[PDB]
C-alpha cells in the first residue's frame, strides 16, 4: 500500500498547523528518531556543506531558534502529493518564498528523512 | 548546492521533452543506471515502486506516451534543493503532479521520484 491520501493530507494539516502554531513539540512528534534533515537553509545558516543535519536534539535547535526569530512565521499550505512512501508538501513559507517539502516515512508512520526545496 | 538557474532551465528542459514526446529527450536528462520510483510503479509492477535504468524505464515512458499521445504538462511551479530538484505540474488527465529529481556529478539525474495529487 503506497502512502494513503488520508494519510498525506492529514499528515499535511497537522504539519502545517503545528508550525503554525509555532509548537515545536507539535511539529517533532511527526519525526522519528534521527531523522535526517536536508535543507538549502542549512548550507547558509548552520555551515554544513551537505545542507544535512540529523536528529531532534540538532534539528529542534533551529527550529526553535527559527521560531524565536521569526515569530509570526506562517506558511500557507498549497497542495499535497503522494508517492511510494513520500509525502510532498508544497506550500508558501513564512517570507513568502515558494516551497516543496519531500517527507519519507518509516514503519511508525513518522518522517524519517525530509528534503526542503524553494524558489522565488 | 543545486543552483535556481539550473533547476530552472532543467525543469524548462524537462517539460519541454515530455511535451514534444520525446523519449530520446526525457532519457537525455538522466544518468544511466538511475533510478525512479512511482505509486504507478507499485500498482503495476507490484512495494518500492521501483524501477532502473534507461531500458526498463524508458519502457514504461514509451508506453505512456503510446497510451497518451497527446500528453500534455502543464508547468506550476519548480524549486531547488540542496541536489534536487522539484518540479510540480499537471500531467495526464489533469492531476496535480511532482516529480523530484536527484542529481549526480555530471548534472544528469540519478533519482527521481514521483508524486500525484488524489
Amino acid at each position: 500500500e503506497p502512502i494513503t491520501q488520508a494519510f498525506a493530507q492529514q499528515f499535511s494539516r497537522e504539519w502545517i498547523d503545528a508550525w503554525n502554531a509555532h509548537d515545536l513539540d507539535a511539529i517533532l512528534s511527526h519525526y522519528a528518531d534521527g531523522f535526517e534533515m536536508s535543507s538549502p537553509m542549512i548550507v547558509q545558516i548552520a555551515g554544513e556543506p551537505s545542507g544535512r543535519l540529523r536528529g531532534k536534539e540538532q534539528v529542534g535547535a533551529y527550529w526553535r531558534e527559527a521560531l524565536r526569530m521569526i515569530p509570526d512565521l506562517h506558511f500557507e499550505w498549497i497542495a499535497t502529493l503522494a508517492g511510494v512512501d513520500s509525502v510532498a508538501i508544497h506550500y508558501r513559507g513564512a517570507k513568502g518564498r515558494l516551497a516543496l517539502e519531500v517527507f519519507h516515512f518509516g514503519p511508525d508512520r513518522r518522517v524519517v528523512k525530509a528534503l526542503a526545496h524553494y524558489a522565488g
